[PDB]
DNA sequence: CCAGAACATGATGTTCTG
DNA sequence: CCAGAACATCATGTTCTG
C-alpha cells in the first residue's frame, strides 16, 4: 500500500519495487537523464508526499537504496 | 558587489526593502500571498545559493524574512 | 499489471508594463 | 529604479498507450 520511497499511496510493483506512480516516472528520469542533483543539507533529507519535491539527489538516492532498477 | 542577501547570486536592485536578485523578489511576493505551507526537508537550514534556492521554498521564504524582506 | 509516452499542471526566472 | 503582470521554461505528476 505504500511507497517505499515516498510513503504516498503506492501503485504497483515498478522498477523491482513497490512505488507510487511520481516515483515511477521520476525514477526514469533520473537514470536516463543528465541531472547532476545537488543537496541543499546533507545527503539526508526527508523524502515525503510532500518533500519529495524538495531534493531530487536524496529522492533519487533514496529508490536505489530501495532496490530500483532498470 | 552588489549581491542578493538571500541567495548570494547578482542583485538587480532593492526590492521589498533588501538587496536582492530578480528571482528572489517574485519569490518573496508569491509566497507573501500565495497558498503556501512549505516543508524544509532538511534541518531547518539548508544551503540557498543560486544553484540550491530552488531546492528549499522554506528556507528561502525564511532568509527573505530574516533578510528584512516585506511588501509595506 | 507494468513500462514508457503524452498531456496537464507547478514552480520558477526573465521580460514587459505602469 | 522599482512593483506587478506577462511570458517562457522548466520539474513534476496523472493519464493515455503498448
Ligand atoms: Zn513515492
Ligand atoms: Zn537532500
Ligand atoms: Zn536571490
Ligand atoms: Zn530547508
Amino acid at each position: 500500500k505504500l511507497c517505499l520511497v515516498c510513503s504516498d499511496e503506492a501503485s504497483g510493483c515498478h522498477y523491482g519495487v513497490l512505488t507510487c506512480g511520481s516515483c515511477k516516472v521520476f525514477f526514469k528520469r533520473a537514470v536516463e537523464g543528465q541531472h547532476n542533483y545537488l543537496c541543499a543539507g546533507r545527503n539526508d533529507c526527508i523524502i515525503d508526499k510532500i518533500r519529495r519535491k524538495n531534493c531530487p539527489a536524496c529522492r533519487y538516492r533514496k529508490c536505489l537504496q530501495a532496490g530500483m532498477n532498470l
